């Protein structure tokens, strides 16, 4: 709060860019313990002695590398591409997605070779215009939140506005937003929070910024000429949902008072996990009351990845219908990108 790694690898390719070089130099002026790693994909050495251990030390160790896969993976429902420039979070947000996406590589790994990452989202603009090609920066991390240390996004945010038929948009659960408040977005960028019921987020969401800490962030860059955006997600079935969800675009309305809200965009995610996951969060989050039981849940077999449990159609259904009740009781106008 904000983030600050207490170990930083570097892959000595790294040290060839500005940024690479500009980190080495901030972070030994800091007295950091600083290594190398042969590559950001394999770091050896972290801290621990249990699984456990290394994962709590993971997430607070920064991998400064190079993206040498250039292709970028689609990332729909939220945009045509993921735009990779990080992987990983400082957050323990006990259902994280994360834990089988990245279950492997639990550090924050940064990129630092921008002007290749660029060029190619350039590339893949060019190759739809003059119809628009969406980005989306977090979709395997929270990129707001660690944003402070490299300004890669503040970075990305301007290469996208100065772009015709270029979009950017990424999602945060961090407040730390001061130093992108003056960037040049030209109205490109969908600036998102995530945001929850007062059950899950004190539950499960430790690590990250209190609900009033979003929304703060959220007036600032509203005020700041971005397009502002909420994602509820993971929407869950806890005790009493119906009014805890009611209570949150309740309070979600009140804290926006006397704003523009005429572009604002909602999106809907249902909680979901994987098989292995439950096994993988049992261990790296013991004491959890987060419902993991597939007997309340319908699998839904994958195509391309694995499979997931999603709430029932019906139950999925009753979520849905009551969050497009609630969002337009609470901000008429608003229009719901998708529920997934
Ligand atoms: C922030 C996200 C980003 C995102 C991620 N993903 C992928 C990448 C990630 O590793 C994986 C997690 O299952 O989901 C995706 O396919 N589409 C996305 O839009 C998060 N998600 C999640 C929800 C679900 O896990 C998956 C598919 O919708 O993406 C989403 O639908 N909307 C977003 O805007
Ligand atoms: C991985 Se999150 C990356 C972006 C940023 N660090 C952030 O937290 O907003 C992407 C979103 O998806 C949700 N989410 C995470 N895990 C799950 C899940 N298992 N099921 C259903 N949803 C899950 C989170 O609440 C986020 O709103
Ligand atoms: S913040 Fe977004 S990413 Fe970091 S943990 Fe909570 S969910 Fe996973």
């Amino acid at each position: 709060k904000p983030f600050v790694p207490k170990l930083v690898y570097f892959e000595p390719e790294a040290l060839s860019y500005p940024l690479g070089k500009e980190l080495y130099e901030k972070f030994t002026q800091m007295g950091i313990k600083i290594r190398e790693t042969t590559s950001h994909n394999q770091v050896r050495g972290i801290p621990g002695e249990t699984e456990l251990a290394r994962y709590r030390n993971a997430k607070s160790t920064l991998v400064v590398g190079v993206r040498r896969t250039l292709k970028f993976d689609s990332c729909k429902p939220s945009a045509e591409y993921a735009i990779p420039l990080a992987t990983g979070c400082m957050g323990h947000c006990h259902y994280c997605y994360l834990q089988t996406t990245l279950g492997s590589k639990p550090y924050i790994r940064v990129y630092v070779n921008l002007d290749d990452i660029f060029a190619q989202a350039q590339k893949y603009i060019n190759e739809r215009a003059p119809e628009i090609t969406r980005f989306e920066a977090a979709a395997t991390s929270d990129i707001v939140g660690i944003d402070h240390l490299t300004h890669s996004l503040k970075k990305a945010i301007e290469f996208i506005g100065a772009t015709d038929y270029g979009r950017l948009r990424f999602v945060t659960k961090y407040e730390h937003v001061d130093h992108l408040l003056d960037a040049r977005h030209n109205g490109k960028t969908r600036f998102r929070f995530s945001i929850n019921s007062r059950y899950v987020i004190n539950h499960f969401e430790p690590g990250t910024s209190s609900f009033d800490g979003r929304l703060a962030a959220a007036r600032k860059v509203a005020g700041a000429g971005y397009k502002l955006g909420f994602v509820v997600a993971p929407i869950y079935r806890h005790e009493g949902w119906e009014r805890g969800y009611f209570e949150l675009f309740q309070e979600l309305a009140r804290q926006l008072e006397g704003m523009d809200l005429s572009d604002l965009t909602f999106e809907l995610i249902q909680h979901r996990f994987t098989k292995p996951a439950k096994r993988v969060i049992e261990q790296r989050y013991p004491k959890t009351r987060l419902d993991l039981d597939e007997t309340k849940r319908k699998y839904k077999w994958g195509r391309y990845g694995i499979g997931k449990y999603v709430y029932r159609d019906e139950e999925a259904k009753e979520l849905e219908d009551t969050m497009r009740r609630y969002i337009e009781q609470f901000f008429p106008g608003a229009y719901v990108q998708y529920f997934t």
